[PDB]
């Protein structure tokens, strides 16, 4: 575990079984990210619509458009708006380590 509970394998046993493909990053902090979503859709409820490209997370290069995010420092952000999920992050420290899926075709 790190600070926040979180290992491999205690992510992969939370959300293993979900289609996609699961990611665990971190990141220093803005993220410079743009979310939508839906707090009632079952899957695709935060997700990525936007990256400043000079930005931390463009800068580091790993988050991709579309990226289901999870959690972020401990927080479920999926079943909250993404204005909720946006302002967890703007609030979060400098450190952050998110969990988020990328759902790809093929």
């Amino acid at each position: 575990e790190d600070e926040f509970g979180y290992s491999w394998k205690n992510i992969q046993e939370r959300y293993g079984t979900l289609t996609g493909q699961l990611h665990m990053i971190e990141l220093e902090k803005g993220l410079g990210l743009s979310l939508a979503g839906n707090k009632d859709r079952t899957r695709m409820s935060v997700f990525i619509v936007g990256i400043d490209p000079t930005g931390a997370a463009g800068r580091d290069g790993r988050l991709q458009i579309a990226d289901e995010l999870l959690e972020i420092n401990g927080q479920i952000l999926y079943g909250r708006s993404h204005q909720n999920a946006s302002s967890i992050i703007k609030c979060a420290p400098s450190k952050v380590k998110i969990i988020f899926i990328r759902n790809a075709d093929a």
